RNA sequence: GGGGCUGUUUACCAGGUCAGGUCCGAAAGGAAGCAGCCAAGGCAGUUCC
């Protein structure tokens, strides 16, 4: 389940936004994304770090989520 | 070394374009710009000088 899924699943809007920011790479292994590459999402989608770290905690839960089924 | 070609590689760190999203504006409209792509670079092979 990586960031590919969770983006085919208007605050939507601004998640995706988010995932349109990334690289195959990041949307691939998620983990590898730290600092300064959250700093070129966020500002690459008009958004702030906040919003990012949201939205990979939302992944987190929802990755966690089906890593238990 | 340089030119050409081919394969491969490269988040951001003054290339171009810029989906999506963002900024400013009552509007009309401006502004910046991620991913992508292109370009460019790196690592090689080949060929020409």
């Amino acid at each position: 389940f990586d960031l590919n899924d969770f983006l085919e699943q208007k605050v939507l809007v601004r998640m995706e936004a988010i995932i349109n920011s990334m690289t195959m790479k990041e949307r691939a292994k998620p983990e590898i994304i730290k600092g300064s590459r959250k700093r070129r999402i966020a500002a690459g989608s008009g958004m702030q770090v906040q919003d990012v770290n949201r939205l990979l905690k939302q992944f987190d839960d929802m990755q966690r989520m089906m890593k238990k089924m």
